[PDB]
């Protein structure tokens, strides 16, 4: 019961998971603080978000609920295996990192909006978030280091 695990129980089937609200991830499997993390993200923009804009598209005009449906179904491709995080940022994010797979480098507490900051930090290396909102749109988050 790591930072931030809570037990759940699924509506579809009546089987346990384990959902974290830091992370917004959740997993069948029972679970399981550094100085620095290194993340990569992929990031989808909504026309609330503080600049919407970005080099996929000068204007973005989708909600922030068409967002979150396009994250949704990024996290079922890469969970299913069917693509993977890094190629999916490079096309999809609306960040200008999307040009390093999604890569921000490392990073310590202190530097990003903190929605952000703490999933990074509550994720386990290798672990990825559910659909994290920030001021600039909605993340999936990928833990690297
Ligand atoms: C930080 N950072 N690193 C890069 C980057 C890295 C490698 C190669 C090229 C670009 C881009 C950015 C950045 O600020 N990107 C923002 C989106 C963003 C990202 C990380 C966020 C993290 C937390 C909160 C909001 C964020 C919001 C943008 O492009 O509008």
């Amino acid at each position: 019961l790591p930072p931030g695990w809570e037990k759940a129980m699924s509506r579809s089937s009546g089987r346990v998971y384990y959902f974290n609200h830091i992370t917004n991830a959740s997993q069948w499997e029972r679970p399981s603080e550094p100085a620095r993390v290194r993340c990569s993200h992929l990031l989808v923009k909504h026309s609330q978000s503080r600049r919407p804009s970005s080099w996929r598209q000068e204007k973005i005009t989708r909600t922030k609920e068409e967002a979150l449906e396009l994250i949704n179904g990024y996290i079922q491709k890469i969970k299913s295996g069917e693509e993977d995080f890094e190629s999916l940022a490079s096309q999809f994010s609306d960040c200008s990192s999307a040009k390093a797979r999604g890569d921000l480098g490392a990073f310590s507490r202190g530097q990003m909006q903190k929605p952000f900051e703490d999933a990074s930090f509550a994720l386990r290396t290798g672990e990825m978030s559910g659909p994290v909102f920030t001021d600039s749109g909605i993340h999936i988050i990928l833990r690297t280091e």
